[PDB]
């Protein structure tokens, strides 16, 4: 009796109810910028719902982000606020939304999809695999404060900037082959620098974005193409440090700041995992990255039920930057993998570890190491949460 | 009045007066143990001291490890408990023993050394640079318990196994191209095992250490080439879960574990750096094992005044997993680092953090994708706390 | 010059000020919803206050309860807000405001009264005791959630479905001769499941009640009749674990859940007590239910000089379920009591315990024996806080 | 485990295998401090001697083991005598496999053997304990108050002394007044001997008056009760105030003690509302016996058959009459073969225990039957719910 609908803007009020009973309560500001924000995905065709009757029963979201690996774009499908009504968990209706919102992800042309899990075990069963962290450090203001680059000009930075950010960002990721990072719409980034909670500041080759959490300061981005710079972003933040003791920040654990710092970030940190799901494999591989200098020829045989389109028996090849993945008519032994494996491998996890967890099987060893180096490179991180 | 010594036995008492005074009292039984271990340092010249007159001043001893880099194994000098007696510290003393420490590791033809240090300060200006981390994750004990692999014969293991997990974990490492990992002595291993303390279980194709840490329990290394034992492993220590909630880990955050547990490793984990320098870079070069696939035909120019003899340009050579560092008389713009940056670049630090860190300067961009996957694969870890 | 009075509506602003100063600030929102209840209490003669002058300087409120006793309802004045200005306190005006609160109580019919007290003397020396306690016990989500019952058909429920939860919860008290729980209008039942931060399920013979405390679930109330309603219910709760870890409950020590769930509640748990007072013993009595099988002969001898019509020698008849009390014409040995040991006794607190805390004092141990079954049976609790 | 090579049988644990149950302990429940595994030694060759320590061996490796307390258990006011278990372990590579089902039959069927009908234990996991048919019976409170407030309750006038071994006897008959008198249910008899190794226990401070006593230490900055009994208002309010003297140091007093204490009446400010509640499960070995030791509630009185389902110990199994009346009862076989109440090891258990029928019906541990029945097995086992001090 259960039926895959588009939410409308009439619907809103069903999904947050069924919202507050997945989640918590929403304040009563809170609210009205969630249906806000909710409005753009209902008119953009990315919110997915399962009405009983013409009761709203379960509903997600889909962001229409892009996300670099190995320092290229790729669309990709962010999958958020995924809620189903007390009453109507446990009987596959989560399930039913989830290949609904799969198959919406797939129309709209994104290859790729992430999300961050509450439970790991109905994304497993569609086939989403864990592909990257998200890392919180902490560290003392006093330090940040000392750490120079005073004749570095940093300003206040604002709304009409957003399309500076973009570029020094796109800069720093391709420099860099970057790969798990969101990229936002020029319009959300926007609303960002334009929320006044949020203090960002903006020098020729660097940008920060920070604000407060609890008392001490919390830095959301840093962005710095030269040495002078990341010492004037940091001591920018850390000049907070007569009153905010500590500054936590969102970044990789190969970010230079742990190279300038005197003190090591504390010990304690937060480590979170997001999984990533490949909804177009030859898209996907056509859009990616790939290691300089890195050379492969490897056959792949995915097992996908999910997505019958992108199983069977592919050919992988990978030169100067780029890889394209081809029908294969080959028969020798080879690398066997469901979506699971296929995402953690594109991803970049190891493929000994992907044998030990058993999501990977077959194939000769000598592939393996081709393909490690392939889709080796920076461990990929994200900085937001969604 | 300051002289650079080899602490003998009779002196241990005074080193343990100073190391009273830095780290802090030793109970009534660990002062015997100290003892029993400093005297194998003693004899085997691994034990350097500071005095002033005929008093023990400061004190450091030099582990006799190796360490894992691309799944080879380098002889490594692991430095350990760096004391300055209060009133000698901020006078240079401390900076005089490390020298005579490095020179020493030198003379043993140990090619690099490694140590975690309690403040970074001393050892950036004696070259040594952060290298890779130590990780513990939080799991849930009846979550490992649920892995299964009942199916799997698993046996109590004691000191007479030590040559079997040697065989083991040499399999893992070599396969997975591991680094940062150490290599203790078979002996260190034994003795491991012996500790009733330590619970130890042995597989056909992998290993368990474990032990109660205040309530919990904490895995101290996990060894399994195959997912069946990887999980009859994991649920042998989970099997405790009526006892202990939970179970802490060290290993890797790319640990095959993290793709087979239900429920996320807790968001709050444990982070530690430790640091890394090159004592002598050609045999470093020599001993590390590079990226399958990798080629790399670049030159470096070192400058470490505090190894002159591993000053000046250089060419690297990588072709085939194995790499060779020849003098160069060429000239023109060339990559330019300090020891601070060389322990970086072959810890596999990406050149673009070591630039922003203004640890690494000059060269050509070209240079930087070589150098990046000839030292690319798994980010190097460690299991122990020395 | 203090004078005893029945609050005005327009005497409500004086009021908060005095309770701003007795239990802590309201919240502007919450202020409002304090009058829309002060209101009701007002017109029902159940708001009494003390003032000096022109100012209220006391006040108390009386909720129009009523309470189970071995499966029947008594009409029970449940006193609440009981609040005295600072400088009026430790002058006797709390005392003279509660006289007036059980001098009204009788006046309205009301055999009972009960409250929560925030300090034992005062209540004490009005004759109120210990009658019963309020549970509050945590398990684990994931516990809960796998208890089944997936055939039970359960549906969100709402301030319609009022009637069918009394009924239900009605059936339930009968049949296990409960004990000290409130019986609500049906009109706060109403708005009980009005509340969008309430939700309520209801199956065919059963329902829960729950909300978010925290992070973490709380159960207000769960009734089932059967087994496989039970595991539903408690299913529907435990069924949110991916974001609650925690499920607090209210209910019995005796209650089935713990005989279902296989991990025991946590060994920290809330207990608080609730105080009892006989205001019309002898129609206290006649509306108490008794237990099955019980019979009881037995005279008291009651010293009250708080309510001296209660005072005097009595007869209690217990038969087939039902009580009398009787003036009483003998003359011997007999047990006596208080107003503290007589609450004690209704409430079925035993006998060598009231002997022990000195609430009743000679007759023979024959008589004991009759009225500990007499007043025997489960043990008296509540879910609610007043 | 290793199946191929296993051959893992039951067994009596002996002397020489202590050393080797301590490994299994060590990685079951954690290390034993030096002087701690000195007194578990002492007491374990105590079990050894009198067939009251069972353990599983493969091959001559002890993989598991468990122990029996010779217990008595009051009962309605009445003394049963009680199996309890304690330190249950299993060495790690051998869980999930059999042996710990296959060590407590063992168990079972040695407290069976020693004529104890009914055993009691505090279960860290319930799955294996229900498996074999026991259930939830009882609890056990803490309660935290203030000291300064039990340090004015008065009793100067009732003589107070310091209390040691040789006192074990006397408090053994204060407790066994005070409950008989209550009808007491739940709470452990220990051997006198234990009771003075209990009182000798210089950190155990042990005060007795002429109807009561009370046994307090220190724990970690406050006192805790761990037992006070007493006849009399005014004994009450001098043993309490004894514990409440140390109120100068100590700011909070922890007692173990049940809800219905008279304390809760006596003193001002009431308990801190964070308590500790542990519940300890129960099983019937034999149930006539069971019944046959059980006191039962006053002015009681029951007529009803129950049909037990115990596949566990079939001596007990079948259809059953109980007798009810003037404080005692008894089981008898009945060739009736209407409607019944039926129920397994578990209801049974928690019958016995007072659980009330409502919850076990509820529970689905209880089926059938008519709703006359109810009523009279609810009055028969009722009484104060029960509860223990002790912890094992
Ligand atoms: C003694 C104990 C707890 C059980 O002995 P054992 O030889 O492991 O028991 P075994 O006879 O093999 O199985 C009986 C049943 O019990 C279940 N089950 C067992 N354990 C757990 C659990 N943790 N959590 C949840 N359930 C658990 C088993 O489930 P499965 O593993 O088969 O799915 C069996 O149920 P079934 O599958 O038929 O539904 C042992 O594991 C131990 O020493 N633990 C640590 C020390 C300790 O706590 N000591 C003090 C204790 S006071
Ligand atoms: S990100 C998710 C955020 N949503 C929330 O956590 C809010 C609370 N939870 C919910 O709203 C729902 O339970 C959701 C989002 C998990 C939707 O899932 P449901 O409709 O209950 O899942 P569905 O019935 O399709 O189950 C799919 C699988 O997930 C499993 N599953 C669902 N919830 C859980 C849970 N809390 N813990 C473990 N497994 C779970 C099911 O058992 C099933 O697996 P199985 O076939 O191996 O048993
Ligand atoms: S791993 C180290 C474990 N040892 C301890 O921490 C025990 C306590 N401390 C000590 O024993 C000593 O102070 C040591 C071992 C840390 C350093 O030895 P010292 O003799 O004090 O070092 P030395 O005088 O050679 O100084 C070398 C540099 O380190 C710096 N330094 C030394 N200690 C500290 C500190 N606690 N914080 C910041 N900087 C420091 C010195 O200022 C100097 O740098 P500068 O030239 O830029 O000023
Ligand atoms: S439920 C009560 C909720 N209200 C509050 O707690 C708010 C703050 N307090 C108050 O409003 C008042 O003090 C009340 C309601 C607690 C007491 O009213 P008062 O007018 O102070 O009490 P009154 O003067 O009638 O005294 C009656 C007895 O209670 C005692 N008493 C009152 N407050 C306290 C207290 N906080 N602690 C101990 N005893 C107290 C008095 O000493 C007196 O007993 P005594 O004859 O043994 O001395």
């Amino acid at each position: 009796d259960l039926r895959l609908v588009d939410i409308t803007e009439t619907q809103l009020d069903d999904v947050l109810r069924v919202r507050a009973r997945s989640f918590g309560l929403l304040a009563a500001g809170a609210r009205e910028d969630w249906v806000r924000d909710a409005v753009e995905f209902v008119h953009d065709g990315r919110f997915l719902g399962v009405v009983s009757g013409d009761e709203v029963v379960a509903a997600a979201r889909i962001w229409d982000f892009q996300q670099w690996w190995g320092g290229r774009r790729v669309p990709m499908a962010g999958i958020a606020g995924v809620v189903v009504a007390p009453e109507y968990r446990g009987r596959g209706v989560g399930s039913l939304l989830m290949r609904g919102v799969l198959e919406r992800s797939r129309d709209k042309g994104m290859p790729i999809s992430a999300l961050y899990p509450a439970t790991t075990v109905i994304y497993r069963h569609l086939g989403y695999e864990f592909g990257g962290h998200r890392y919180r450090f902490s560290f003392q203001a006093a330090d940040l404060r000392s750490l120079g680059g005073r004749e570095v000009a940093v300003r206040r930075a604002g709304a009409k900037d957003a399309a500076r950010f973009l570029e020094l960002v796109g800069t720093a990721h391709e420099a860099s082959r970057a790969s798990g990072l969101l990229v936002w719409p020029e319009s959300k980034i926007a609303e960002w620098l334009e929320d006044e909670e949020n203090f960002a500041y903006l020098a020729e080759d660097g940008f920060v974005v920070y604000n407060w959490s609890d008392g001490d300061l919390q830095v959301d981005e840093l962005v710095a193409h030269s040495e002078a710079t990341a010492r004037a972003l940091w001591a920018t933040v850390g000049s907070g440090a007569s009153i905010a003791r500590t500054v936590h920040a969102y970044l990789s654990p190969n970010d230079p700041v742990h190279l300038l710092v005197e003190h090591e970030a504390d010990k304690q940190a937060h480590v979170q995992r997001w999984m990533l799901r490949l909804l177009d494999a030859p898209a996907a591989i056509a859009a990616r990255g790939f290691a300089p200098g890195a050379a492969a020829e490897v056959d792949l045989l995915i097992d996908d039920p999910g997505v019958p389109a992108q199983s069977g028996r592919w050919h992988l090849s990978v030169a100067d930057g780029t890889g394209e993945l081809t029908p294969s008519d080959r028969s020798g032994d080879v690398l066997q993998l469901g979506s699971r494996g296929l995402a953690a491998l594109y991803a970049g996890t190891p493929l000994a570890a992907l044998r030990t967890a058993g999501l990977v099987t077959g194939g000769p060893v000598a592939s393996d190491r081709l393909l490690d180096t392939a889709f080796g490179g920076a461990a990929p991180y994200m900085l937001d949460y969604f």
